[PDB]
């Protein structure tokens, strides 16, 4: 799998993309990797923020399905036209697949200026595909037409510092291993949690610690009304109630300095002198995930290097600046790229389960490192899922 290594590019704020080809002759496009949706979709018409797009009239292998699709994301939406075409992944498995493609004709707050991607790859399951679950998602088509194992894995790689467009261009953003686990991408052991149901990549959080201290809520609250691993979300997003007590406990640990309320809302930046960011003063966060064996459990631990998202100083100065990447949600927990950056995340679809190991890729300091650790027994653990 050395072919697929380093095939990703981008950053958490604007998503990580892979190079794919679309149609005959091969039309090259950068495609956002999204484990939190199920639609394969590309821009098909000129757009302010697009430097290239899908041209069906120029593809001999394109097929019109004569059907409209509208996909509303949590923030952003697009209207498109259903069709299939032959699709390949240049820095992926050497295969070609006819797969459903949504040709995006209209869009609002979807495309991002200077992001460098022109499409989205919905890696999740049919159940959440639009317009309905009869639209076979890409990875399904891929797995059904080829010999590639029902398995893919993601190493999303934060820099720990801001990237101007030409740097995101030139930097390695991580890896997408289609059909395997690459052992050079992680250090330590691989811990698996079960996928609760095959719509989103749904998992169950059993317990939450801020600097080892229990948030001590009814565990159900952590998975209200679901908890998903989502490539296409920046933040770690938590249910109103969970966010509240997580932000209270985090504010507590960080008393030393005080910050604008706008910072905690993910709305205002915060800046320190170059190299001066006080990582030690900010707490670690541990998430306990239901284990494979009964009553077993494991935890993933993230540092402020993960949940404090770097952004460029608008000022001329050399300040290191950040936005708080933990935000309120009314649709459940979303373990975004911010978390995913800490780990090598294995999507073992074949075995209906998600793996976690410490990323060779993750940002840390000298005193702390991100962790995946276990097992944990004491855990009162079954009623944690929401119905
Ligand atoms: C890659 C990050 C991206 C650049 C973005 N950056 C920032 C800084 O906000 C912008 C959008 N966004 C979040 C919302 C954040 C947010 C949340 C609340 C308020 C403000 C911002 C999101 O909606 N992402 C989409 C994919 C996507 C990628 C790029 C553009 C649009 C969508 C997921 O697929 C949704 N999964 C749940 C889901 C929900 C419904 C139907 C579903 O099935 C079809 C699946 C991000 O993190």
């Amino acid at each position: 799998f050395v072919e697929m290594v380093d095939n990703l590019r981008g950053k958490s704020g604007q998503g990580y993309y892979v190079e794919m080809t679309v149609g005959s002759p091969p039309q090259t496009l950068n495609i956002l990797v999204d484990t939190g949706s199920s639609n394969f979709a590309v821009g098909a018409a000129p757009h302010p923020f697009l430097h290239r797009y899908y041209q069906r009239q120029l593809s001999s292998t394109y097929r019109d399905l004569r059907k409209g699709v509208y996909v509303p994301y949590t923030q952003g939406k697009w209207e498109g036209e259903l069709g299939t075409d032959l699709v390949s992944i240049p820095h992926g498995p050497n295969v070609t697949v006819r797969a459903n493609i949504a040709a995006i004709t209209e869009s609002d707050k979807f495309f991002i200026n200077g992001s460098n991607w022109e499409g989205i790859l919905g890696l999740a399951y049919a159940e959440i595909a639009r317009p309905d679950d009869s639209l076979e998602p890409f990875f399904d088509s891929l797995v059904k037409q080829t010999h590639v194992p029902n398995l893919f894995s993601l190493q999303l790689c934060g820099a720990g510092f801001p990237l101007n467009q030409s740097e995101v261009l030139a930097s390695v953003g991580g890896s997408m291993i289609i059909g395997g686990i690459d052992h050079s991408l992680y250090t330590g052991s691989l811990w698996y949690t079960p996928i609760r149901r095959e719509w989103y990549y749904e998992v169950i959080i059993v317990r939450v610690e801020i600097n080892g201290q229990d948030l001590k809520m009814d565990c159900k609250e952590y998975n209200y009304d679901k908890s998903i691993v989502d490539s296409g979300t920046t933040n770690l997003r938590l249910p109103k109630k969970v966010f509240e007590a997580a932000v209270k406990s985090i504010k507590a640990a960080s008393s030393t300095e005080k910050f604008p309320d706008g910072f905690w809302l993910g709305e205002q930046l915060v800046c320190w002198q170059a190299g001066t960011t006080p990582w030690n003063i900010f707490p670690v966060i541990s998430l306990y995930l239901m284990g494979e064996v009964t009553n077993q459990s494991f935890r993933i631990t993230i540092l402020p290097q993960q949940y404090l998202r770097p952004v460029e100083d608008v000022a001329t100065s050399q300040d290191d600046c950040y936005k708080f990447a933990i935000s309120q949600s009314s649709t459940g927990t979303v373990m975004g790229a911010v978390i995913m950056e800490g780990f090598y995340v294995v999507f073992d679809r074949a075995r209906k389960r998600i793996g976690f190991a410490v990323s060779a890729c993750h940002v840390h300091d000298e005193f702390r490192t991100a962790a995946v650790e276990g097992p944990f027994v004491t855990l009162d653990m079954e009623d944690c899922g929401y119905n």
